[PDB]
């Protein structure tokens, strides 16, 4: 039913209370909607601005029932929820966002297909679920090359970069451990990514492509607008827009994608959420993510995506938080998010900072300045 | 000089609409909020951590919110001289008493702001009914005459254009101390935003044009709509006021704007205000955020305007007009407060019309008819 609207004033129910789903929350918010969070863990990020709490595991199927009885419409913000979970919401629940979506993204090889029948180039890829299968996707595939676990990867755990033979013994390894595929190395000039917006009666917005940098396999740096040519831009957009349809988009899409010399683009993966590439949104865009995110399954009209100020964004993890904190009066120029977690690890992310300027390279000579990501500045020189 | 850091509390005395938008810009930052307010379950509460349900004039609650929190600032302001002492002396309240205390009474308030060299019209302290015939004397027809305290939204005001007005007139210097003030020919109502930290640094939002109806703000108009001089003039007048006043926090300076180029400061709001929300959506920084990061001594975010806007207002009166056209809202940024109750002229919240063009987002709230009677009222 692309009619169906879910008025301000109505409950939304968020599967998962890390940083996203609090961000979807604050931006839900100002609208006046009320949040109901499902989260194993007491006071998470979005539980400490939700108006209810349910802690409980992510399978529990009586926890996940009542989610559904006290909300109007039910989101997922948590990219490794058990699909079969989702599949009893919409089933017996409101979830326009559907189930077959995110199962095509969580994972690997089925996402790669999904991608191939939009029409779209990937990275060539096989199927490796054994050392023979490895040795011969090898052969097939040659150097360089990278083994990806098909499920449960995040910031490149789970991966080994076959740069020569060398690489192999690392290689099988992980192929043991997990089913993966292997896919030949892209040679990019820069990553982009694109988050796309449909809401459930079909309208789409698409925000401006970001440059991504990424470090440790994290990603450290989205520079918006992208230093690409506008014609990158405009193929981007429109693979976002392709993707959007063949994949039958209800709520927010962000497309990886890598940038060759000649001007070709390579579908990298897909999240079926807001993504951490979108986060420059809140402070230099007409509309953020999150709530473009809200009005998408609510079936508002959507915002304007304008982008009103040129950004860097910059991820805090736990391994910058005292630095952050140290330095914060020099943080002019400089527009801060911290999610409420409440304990540090070295690589966890813990907030971001959105760095505006009229100037994307003093956006960025502002961030090496801060010295807060001298770690990252060393890595990548 | 002192800094309260993210992770750390900020306590809020009101739970209104003003607390609301602030705990939500706090918790962007990674602050935790507490908040003080006399019924259960208001707009702030909704998005605090910790509520404290009880009076305003209630020292032992106001010592509790105190003590749970790093730092503490307010949305009501009639908050009396024994609570304000001590929280300035026991509690980090690091606005102060000293301007509250001055924007509290409309003649001390006048007061405070000729001292600090800006012009105001021509008023006098109306205590008795001798006074009133003196003043009425002196500053002539048309003249206003409104209560020193409690005025908000109109109430407690007689406009005198003519000696046929003298009786309503000394009916309200009957019930209330007063000033007299002469009628002041505007041609419009504009407000500046300033901001100014713990450490001094200031900001200052740009000039936005205030149509009112029925005394209650229906719209505000940013850029205003008045020439680049008028504004200048109104934004060094804002800068100097905080400066004079010594400003720590948010500072609402509303203004009439003659059509002959001259700026009278009308009243001044220690704290956001109603005409500002239109930073939410069209600033590069909102008066929320910038109110958290003055009293937390931050560094101030930017206040460029980033898009033209017309702010309008969604009163008890509007709220199912604007369900009902909820689908019409392109280009419109709706903020609902969650207020549990409804009352006809009750703020339950505000929509900001963003468009490249001021006369063209004018035109869409004309176009949604959800305001109609305040098109009609500013008609006749
Ligand atoms: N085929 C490839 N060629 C070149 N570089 C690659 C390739 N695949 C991955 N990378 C690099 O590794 C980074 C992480 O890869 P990928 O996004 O597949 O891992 P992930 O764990 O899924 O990351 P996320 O944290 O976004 O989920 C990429 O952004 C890119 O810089
Ligand atoms: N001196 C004056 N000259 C002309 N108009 C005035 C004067 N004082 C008040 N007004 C009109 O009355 C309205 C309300 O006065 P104000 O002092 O703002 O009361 P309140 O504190 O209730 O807002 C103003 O918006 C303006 O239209
Ligand atoms: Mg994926
Ligand atoms: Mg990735
Ligand atoms: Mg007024």
């Amino acid at each position: 039913d692309m009619t169906r609207i879910i008025l301000p004033g109505k409950t939304i129910g968020i599967i998962g209370g890390g940083q996203l789903g609090r961000m979807m929350a604050l931006a839900a918010k100002e609208m006046g909607y009320k949040i109901a969070v499902l989260d194993p863990t007491k006071n998470s990020p979005c539980a400490q601005v939700a108006d209810i709490e349910i802690v409980a595991s992510y399978d529990d199927l009586k926890a996940i029932q009542h989610l559904a009885e006290i909300s109007d419409v039910v989101t997922y913000e948590f990219e490794n929820i058990d699909y079969r979970c989702l599949q009893w919401l919409e089933k017996h629940a409101y979830l326009p966002q559907g189930s077959q979506l995110l199962s095509k993204t969580q994972n690997r090889f089925t996402e790669k297909n999904a991608i191939e029948k939009a029409g779209l180039p990937v990275a060539t890829y096989r199927l490796v679920q054994n050392q023979e299968q490895l040795t011969e996707a090898i052969a097939e595939l040659s150097y360089p090359s990278v083994l990806k676990t098909t499920t449960g990867g995040y910031d490149g755990k789970g991966q080994v970069v076959l740069r020569s033979e060398a690489d192999v013994d690392e290689a099988r390894k992980l192929a043991n451990a997990a089913e993966c595929i292997l896919e030949k190395w892209v040679p990019f000039e820069k990553e982009v990514s694109v988050i796309v917006i449909r809401s459930v009666s079909g309208e789409t917005k698409v925000f401006p492509v970001a440059e991504n940098i990424h470090v440790n396999n994290i990603l450290h740096e989205s520079i918006v607008p992208a230093r690409i040519t506008e014609e990158l831009s405009q193929k981007a957009i429109a693979y976002a827009k392709v993707l959007a349809d063949e994949l039958e988009l209800v709520g927010t899409l962000a497309v990886e994608m890598f940038a060759t010399a000649d001007g070709e683009i390579y579908i990298n993966e897909l999240a079926p959420r807001p993504h951490n590439s979108g986060h420059y949104t809140q402070d230099a865009c007409e509309t953020s993510q999150f709530g473009q995110h809200i009005r998408a399954i609510c079936n508002l009209p959507l915002g304007e995506t304008n982008l009103l100020k040129p950004v860097v964004m910059v991820n805090i993890l736990g391994e910058h938080i005292e630095g952050v904190l140290r330095q914060v009066n020099r943080l002019t120029g400089c527009y801060l998010h911290l999610y409420g977690k409440e304990e540090a690890k070295a690589q966890r992310k813990m907030g971001h900072v959105n760095i505006l300027n009229d100037n994307i390279e003093v956006a960025l000579e502002k961030a090496k300045s801060l010295h807060i990501w001298d770690h990252q500045e060393q890595l990548l020189e």
